[PDB]
């Protein structure tokens, strides 16, 4: 299995988990010097900057932020909503203006957990919930 991936079991059901991106999937999954990623961020009261373009004062708890993230992940995987659309609407990051696109970056430029998840993703792959000082993210590697 690729880097970070391991075969796991959840309620008698076998699935695959990536310890670096926190991504979980039913399908068997089988580094770049720079990657391009988009992201959807959900901040909470403990974010370093508990404020965003969509909310003067972020008051949701981290637990609530995680629930929202899991909801966005589920809707994207179901196919009822696309990452782009959700990011432009609910991301607490100003990159929402660019449909969540962050452009290209190298290691040492983003917060460590976001960076590690980003470089462990293969092109087109989406991470699971990723935690940083900014809040909780869903990351999509586009390049």
């Amino acid at each position: 299995l690729p880097p970070g991936w391991e075969k796991r079991m959840s309620n008698g059901r076998v699935y695959y988990f990536n310890h670096i991106t926190n991504a979980s999937q039913w399908e068997r999954p089988s580094e770049p010097a720079r990657v391009r990623c988009s992201h959807l961020l959900v901040k909470h009261s403990q974010s370093r900057r508990p404020s965003s373009w969509r909310q003067e004062k972020i008051t949701r708890t981290k637990e609530e932020a995680l629930e929202l993230i899991n909801g966005y992940i589920q809707k994207i995987k179901s196919g009822e909503e696309d990452f782009e659309s959700l990011a432009s609407q609910f991301s607490d990051c100003s990159s929402a203006k660019a449909r969540g696109d962050l452009g290209a970056f190298s290691r040492g430029q983003m917060q460590k957990p976001f960076e590690d998840a980003s470089f462990a993703l293969r092109t087109g792959e989406m991470s699971g919930p990723v935690f940083t000082d900014s809040g909780i993210h869903i990351i999509l590697r586009t390049e």
